[PDB]
């Protein structure tokens, strides 16, 4: 038994570092294209070979996501009326959106899974039924986070040092997420569409208010940069590449550096062979040979629960999808990935140090990305609106921020919506690609439910899950 807020401490850290963008951020990269997983497990998971049917392989993921829910839980029970904690009804709806938040992403990486049970041998819920607890947590938040607290938790809450006010605009931004994930499920788009613009009109004003994991130093990092820095497994993506070339996006000269030559990696062009890029779906395995996102060296960027630009993002594809103009929305969503992107790419680059030849590429502005905007992206935008903004989203989201996670929902959203806004190229998707994670052989040995409904695996393959059109 231990105070709330110190238990808090813990889920918010474990749920930015290991939950959002541990393993199933890393995995994700791979699945959507931003990186090419070129040695090891990783590299299993980028030829399709066993890794992403197997149950062992996001174990400590799926541990890891239910041990943060069963603590956001205890919270909340230590919170209550009998709680050791009564009276902190702040502290409360902090953790009620973290519950939903560990929720949601065992409903979308999973499917159905315990959820209601979890926290004898639990039942497995629908993952229509987990989203409406997730809902619920978030509506209980709401009405908590608008209340008071006895102890401060100040110091406890990494994510907003207290701030209850920005708690609630990340909740509402939260239901913004939720509400268009499950749209092609809705009996009423229109009004679904609705919601979301009225929800991000309550979220994030602004880089300032959004969900950031921002603690880490020279001593602590980043979980992204971990990965590499543990695995050197990560190359640098063709597939991306040529869509940032046909852009001529900003990142397409600044994002990227070569392998190690003669003790230096250079910046360089996607398009300059001494990148040495990774080609999707088919690289050599070799922690050495390809070049690399300049993400990989962000040891010092922060985690993104959920970014700005994401809210402009979801209220640019409101728009669209109601046959209103986006355009607006659209550039303060590009522009924000833009400049989350030059954060990272300098944080990179700082890191480095006398480790990297830099190039003649300008630091991204406000300026200089709104005017790439007007330049190249407004044209796009009113010849095909929802495409192009999809498009931007899934560039915006490409970084060390932790947000292939999100990227991998709206990808198997599109599908489930039969659009095809997003080219990948990974020759073995033809019939393997995956449309969920497998669950955790923790459960799969432990939950008869569990072991009957990962079966032998294959079917992370043919089973959308319950949001993308999918029955289980």
């Amino acid at each position: 038994s231990v105070a709330s807020r110190f238990i808090l401490a813990d889920v918010i850290t474990s749920t930015a570092f290991s939950n959002a963008s541990g393993d199933i951020n890393t995995y994700a990269s791979s699945y959507i294209e931003y990186e090419v997983g070129v040695d090891n497990q990783l590299y299993y998971a980028e030829v399709r070979e066993n890794e992403p049917s197997s149950s062992s392989t996001f174990n400590n993921s799926w541990n890891g996501i239910y041990s943060s829910l069963k603590n956001a839980r205890i919270i909340i029970d230590q919170c209550g009326e009998g709680g050791r904690d009564h009276g902190n009804d702040v502290t409360r709806g902090m953790a009620e959106v973290m519950a939903a938040y560990n929720c949601a992403l065992i409903a979308d990486f999973f499917g159905d899974a315990p959820c209601s049970q979890a926290a004898m041998t639990p039942k497995m819920d629908t993952q229509q039924e987990i989203y409406t607890q997730i809902i619920s947590y978030l509506d209980d938040a709401i009405a908590n986070l608008q209340k008071e607290d006895l102890a401060d938790v100040t110091e406890q809450d990494f994510l907003y040092a207290g701030d209850a006010d920005k708690w609630l605009k990340f909740a509402y931004g939260l239901k913004a997420r939720y509400t268009m994930r499950l749209i092609n499920r809705s009996s009423n788009k229109s009004a679904d569409y609705e919601k979301v613009l009225d929800y991000v009109s309550k979220s994030f004003t602004s880089a300032d208010d959004q969900a950031a994991f921002d603690i880490y130093d020279s001593n602590n990092i980043n979980p992204f940069y971990g990965f590499y820095n543990s695995r050197a497994g990560f190359g640098a993506s063709t597939s991306l590449g040529t869509k940032l070339l046909a852009y001529n996006d900003p990142r397409a000269n600044r994002a990227f550096f070569t392998p190690i030559v003669d003790k230096k990696r250079s910046q360089v062009a996607a398009n300059d062979p001494s990148l040495v890029p990774a080609p999707n779906g088919s690289p050599d395995q070799s922690t050495s040979k390809y070049g690399i996102s300049a993400f990989v060296y962000a040891k010092t960027a922060p985690t993104l629960l959920m970014s700005y630009h994401e809210l402009m993002f979801l209220k640019a594809e409101a728009l669209c999808r109601l046959n209103r103009d986006a355009e607006d929305a659209l550039k303060e969503a590009v522009v924000a990935g833009l400049l989350n992107a030059e954060n990272s790419i300098s944080i990179a680059i700082k890191e480095l140090g006398s480790g990297l030849n830099t190039n003649s590429s300008e630091v991204i502005t406000e300026t200089s990305a709104g005017k790439y905007f007007d330049d190249v992206v407004k044209a796009k935008y009113a010849a095909n609106p929802l495409q192009e903004t999809m498009i931007q989203k899934y560039l915006a989201m490409w970084g060390a921020s932790g947000e292939a996670t999100e990227t991998y929902n709206d990808f198997r959203r599109m599908k489930g919506l039969n659009e095809n806004f997003i080219t990948l190229t990974n020759p073995n998707n033809s019939s393997k690609f995956p449309l969920r994670y497998p669950y955790g052989n923790s459960d799969t040995a432990a939950n008869p439910e569990v072991k009957a409904a990962y079966g032998n695996g294959d079917y992370v393959y043919s089973e959308p899950v319950w949001w993308a059109g999918g029955s289980r």
